[PDB]
């Protein structure tokens, strides 16, 4: 099997790959410059490296070069603290970091950008089962989880998007969203798979982006609702050449939906996560008019169900499909991530009679208690091993001395002694992680 970039250089090398306004690369240009750089990258003999990068042409060259070199890329969120980077990079065993913006980080080898087939010039082969990219989840919601994404995951995400959202060879996608996050990087992947053009832009400027939309034949754009609104306020009151506006990540109001539809804007809402390599639920303009709160329907070969619903039908959202990750790399004690192959998103959702998914709350993966991070998943692992406990969930509970404390809810056929459970928990957890409140329940809250 041939590399996607190689294929594009062969099959349509005179098609434009990337534009930043000033320069523009064709696929032939991109392939050549990436291939040349890849030889320089292989000479470090690391199979997994850090990328400290911005939304720029040079950063896209570097990304494409790494993949031609059979290197796995770990994306660094440039908004992180030096300690968080260090911790994340050490956790997945990288020591070499490639830069397109200045970085200083002690304990890492940091290299900024000074220095036919890739079978013939690189001695590298393409495999769909290779890990393309490694992304970390947010530390504000729970633990920082290393999510390995394979070329197969990324490819399955693309063709489901091709069906749900829709793009072709004539697509000019404006990408402003961070390149280190999945909404950013998935655009590049869709592009190199389909063979369309990316309009890369360094940072959100509503005025400059509207000028681009008016004057550059932009067909596709990825946004959050707040930025869509800011664009509408600069003067986006008609689609111009826009075919698709992909929204995701935050709440979309009915008011904003109605305003955008009035201006004839082709707005699509979506739901997705790092673990699914971008969106797995998509809502069309028409779906959004009917159900303002929906994130939509899934795509042809993605399978979505609710685990233990209410009579309202609310329950944790479970997903199966080729786009879903093979499992986390770090931390290495997350044990409850799959159930019969279904990925537990940890989102409370429902599917109504028509197939529309509505997301509600989230399962909280973090209890901050007395200036300490504690993780429910760790308590639930240990508790489920105690004799007679079939199921358990650890939630936050109010405590005036500490703010929040962990409380354990458990399902048990027998009659659990709290004292025996506390003692068992204490043998396998550090003392602060051990809950101080317990409740036997027939069904978990």
């Amino acid at each position: 099997l041939d590399f996607w970039l190689y294929k594009q250089a062969q099959q349509n090398g005179h098609h434009i790959a990337i534009t930043d306004g000033q320069e523009s690369y064709t696929y032939q240009n991109l392939y050549c410059e990436a291939s040349l750089l890849a030889k320089r990258l292989k000479a470090y003999q690391q199979s997994r490296v850090g990328l400290y990068i911005d939304n720029s042409i040079q950063s896209i060259i570097l990304i494409h070069a790494c993949w031609l070199a059979n290197i796995e890329i770990a994306m660094i969120n440039t908004r992180l603290t030096p300690n968080e980077m260090t911790n994340q990079m050490r956790s997945i065993d990288v020591q070499l970091i490639f830069c397109t913006l200045p970085l200083e980080l002690r304990g890492f080898q940091i290299v900024s950008l000074d220095d036919e087939s890739p079978s013939n010039i690189l001695n590298t082969s393409f495999n769909l089962d290779d890990i393309a990219s490694i992304m970390f989840t947010s530390g504000t919601t729970g633990p920082q989880k290393a999510v390995p994404q394979t070329f197969r995951n990324h490819y399955a995400s693309a063709i489901g998007c091709k069906e749900s959202l829709g793009f072709d060879r004539d697509t000019n996608w404006l990408s402003v969203l961070p390149i280190y996050h999945i909404s950013g990087l998935s655009v590049l992947l869709r592009a190199v798979i389909e063979g369309f053009t990316v309009r890369i832009v360094d940072k959100f400027n509503a005025e400059q982006i509207l000028t681009m939309i008016k004057n550059e034949r932009i067909t596709h754009i990825s946004l959050v609702p707040q930025t869509l609104n800011w664009l509408m306020q600069q003067g986006l009151h008609e689609p111009y050449n826009l075919q698709k506006i992909l929204l995701g990540g935050a709440k979309l109001s009915a008011t904003m939906i109605e305003t955008a539809l009035q201006y004839n804007l082709p707005i699509y809402n979506s739901f997705g996560m790092t673990e699914t390599c971008s969106q797995f639920l998509t809502a069309t303009p028409e779906m959004l008019h009917a159900r303002p709160d929906t994130v939509g329907m899934p795509s042809a070969n993605v399978d979505v169900k609710i685990k233990n619903p209410n009579k309202e039908g609310h329950g944790e959202l479970m997903i199966k499909g080729a786009n879903v990750m093979n499992g986390y790399l770090y931390p290495t004690d997350l044990t409850g991530t799959f159930e019969n192959g279904y990925f537990n998103t940890g989102d409370i959702a429902e599917i109504d009679h028509e197939g529309y998914v509505m997301i509600y709350d989230r399962r909280k993966d973090l209890i901050i208690s007395g200036g300490e991070n504690i993780y429910p998943y760790q308590i639930e692992t240990v508790a489920k091993q105690f004799p007679g406990i079939s199921d358990a969930v650890c939630v936050g509970h109010p405590d005036d001395t500490w703010g929040q404390v962990p409380k354990l809810y458990f399902v048990s056929e027998s009659d659990i002694s709290k004292a025996q459970l506390i003692a068992y928990l204490s043998k396998h957890l550090a003392k602060y992680k051990v809950p101080k409140h317990f409740e036997k329940v027939d069904t978990l809250p």
